[PDB]
Order: structure tokens, then C-alpha cells, then sequence
């Protein structure tokens, strides 16, 4: 079996990203945001999101004691573009997002006493080929398929790299960077592929080597961030997947005015200082065509689109 659904941006920023999804029979149709830094598929269930009533499906049963972080748990018949799984554990709970379907490794559900599995996990026992891939628009709708690589998505070959599991996440290392025209520099980046983060979250020396080269560009602990004139034009960046190269535009790395009609706009490179651990996000991301490969030893690959 495969699937394939439509992705489409939340908001003209690309804040997040948001995929139909049916739960239960007669099926109910909620925009889930597909976030592989998590492995629960939660709803809000029975301020304008549209909610999941179990009550309401004949296929639908309560999974007794089973809780998660606090609500409930249900299974249900849930379908992702076409593909379908049965028994599949939606956690249930209390305005453009309807939920999210975490894509991580199962590790990290948080569903107690009995860990569930993800969709995807799940999905596995079916797929013509244990993958899935996200391919996220800039600025416009994009698409996650599960079960087969479309060639016709990106331009030349699809980079493998390793992944740790250790964490839980689809954590690699990049192999270095450049800014703009830059000379690129070999250094090893350790980070996670996030669909559900919306920036790029990466070490401080680096992020200040990018900033550095904007024009009045400069961290702001009063905004929470790097930010930058709103009149700048901002470089791209690219970041190694080993010898392969993914440019990101510049123009992704803008995310508006800090607040309506502000002259400063935040962008879209980020420190991770603090936060423990690199993030590449959906400005990464979307400038790639990504393989999520969950054969017995997952990778990771990456593809100019
Ligand atoms: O686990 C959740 C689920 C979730 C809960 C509540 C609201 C959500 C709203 C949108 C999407 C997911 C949501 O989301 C995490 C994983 N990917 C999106 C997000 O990560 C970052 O915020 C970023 C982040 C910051 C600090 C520490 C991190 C440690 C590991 C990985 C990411 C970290």
C-alpha cells in the first residue's frame, strides 16, 4: 500500500503546516500537523478547531486506563492520502491545527501504562516500501507520501545519511555550512529533521556567522531572537548532507515583522543555545525534498527539489 497527502501552510509566514486526516467511520476529516520530532497522534475531541467525537464511530473504542501527557486514549480506523490503518491509538484532548500526527519513533509516545505506536510504525506492516517523505512548499501547499519515493519530486539523487535512535528523533549530522556565497566550512552539526519545528535552530557560532552579514542584523532578548531590518535583502544558507549540499534561499529566512508594521522582522536562523539540541525545522526542510527511511537501520535522505 502508499499514501499521499496534500500539506498546506497554516498562514502566509509557513508557520506550520497542516494534512487531512480520517478518524473513524463514517470518517471525520481533521488538519493534523505531521510532526516528526513527536510520536502521539493527538485531537481535540468531544476556539474553531474541529474535534474528534468517538462517540460517533462505529469503530472507535476506548483503550481502557490508557493515558497520555493529561486525557484519554481511543483506537480508531485512521487514514492518511489513501492509506489506511486499523487500531490505530488517538489521544484525545481538551485554531487552523486540529491536532498533530507525530512521526517519530515510537520510543517517545507517551501513552501509559501500554506505548502505542505511531501512525507510521504502524502503517510499516503494509507499506510497499517502509518509508515516508516530506516534501513542504515554500509559500504553498507541499506533500507527505508514505510508502514509495516519487523521482519526478526533486532533482538529482537523494543523499543517505545515518541516523541515531537513541533519542527517539531522526537525528544526524550535517556535515557543515555556508553563508551566502560563502567558502563552505566542514564541521560536524549534530541536529533532528523537525517537521513540527518551524525554524532552524543551530549552534551559536554558527548562527552568528550568518546574522553577521546582514545589516543591522542582531539578537534581541527582548524579542526572543535574532532579528533583522525589514528592508534587507538576507543571504541563503546551505548546510551539508554529506558531500551533497541542500541551499536554503534567503527569502525563507524571513519571517515578517516582529509585530504588525514593525520595521524589524525575525528571521528565520535561530540559536539552539538552550534548548539542548539542533533543530533542523521546516526552514530547512522545505528546501529539500526529505527522505524519512524507516527500514531496520533508519537514514535519512536529502534531495534538491
Ligand atoms: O513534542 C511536540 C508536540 C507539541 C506539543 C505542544 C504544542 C505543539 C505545537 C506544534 C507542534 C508540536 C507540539 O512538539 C515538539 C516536537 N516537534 C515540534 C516541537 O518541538 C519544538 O517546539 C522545538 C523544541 C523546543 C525545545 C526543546 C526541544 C527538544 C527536542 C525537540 C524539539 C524541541
Amino acid at each position: 500500500s502508499t499514501g499521499s497527502a496534500t500539506t498546506t501552510p497554516i498562514d502566509s509566514l509557513d508557520d506550520a503546516y497542516i494534512t487531512p486526516v480520517q478518524i473513524g467511520t463514517p470518517a471525520q476529516t481533521l488538519n493534523l500537523d505531521f510532526d516528526t520530532g513527536s510520536s502521539d497522534l493527538w485531537v481535540f475531541s468531544s476556539d474553531g478547531q474541529t474535534i474528534y467525537t468517538p462517540s460517533k464511530s462505529t469503530t472507535a473504542k476506548l483503550l481502557s486506563g490508557a493515558t497520555w501527557s493529561s486525557g484519554d486514549v481511543y483506537t480508531d480506523t485512521v487514514s492518511v492520502g489513501g492509506l489506511t490503518v486499523t487500531g490505530q491509538a488517538v489521544e484525545s484532548a481538551k485554531s487552523t491545527i486540529d491536532g498533530l500526527l507525530g512521526l517519530a519513533f515510537s520510543t517517545l509516545n507517551t501513552v501509559s501504562p501500554t506505548q502505542q505506536k505511531t501512525f507510521f510504525d504502524n502503517a510499516k506492516a503494509s507499506l510497499d516500501s517502509p518509508v515516508f517523505t516530506a516534501d513542504l512548499g515554500y509559500h504553498a501547499p507541499g506533500t507527505y507520501n508514505f510508502g514509495f519515493i516519487d523521482t519526478t519530486a526533486y532533482t538529482g539523487s537523494i543523499t543517505y545519511t545515518a541516523v541515531s535512535t537513541k533519542q527517539g528523533f531522526w537525528e544526524w549530522t550535517s556535515t557543515g555550512y555556508a553563508v551566502g556565497s560563502g567558502t563552505f566550512k566542514s564541521t560536524s552539526i549534530d541536529g533532528i529533521a523537525d517537521t513540527g519545528t518551524t525554524l532552524l535552530y543551530l549552534p551559536a557560532t554558527v548562527v552568528s556567522a550568518y546574522w553577521a552579514q546582514v545589516s543591522g542584523a542582531k539578537s534581541s532578548s527582548s524579542v526572543g531572537g535574532y532579528v533583522f531590518p525589514c528592508s534587507a535583502t538576507l543571504p541563503s544558507f546551505t548546510f551539508g548532507v554529506g558531500s551533497a549540499r541542500i541551499v536554503i534561499p534567503g527569502d525563507y529566512i524571513d519571517f515578517g515583522p516582529i509585530s504588525t508594521g514593525s520595521s524589524s522582522c525575525f528571521g528565520g536562523i535561530q540559536s539552539s543555545a538552550g534548548i539542548g539540541i539542533n533543530i533542523f525545522g521546516d526552514v530547512a526542510l522545505k528546501a529539500a525534498f526529505v527522505v524519512f527511511n524507516g527500514a531496520t537501520t533508519p537514514t535519512l535522505g536529502f534531495a534538491s527539489k
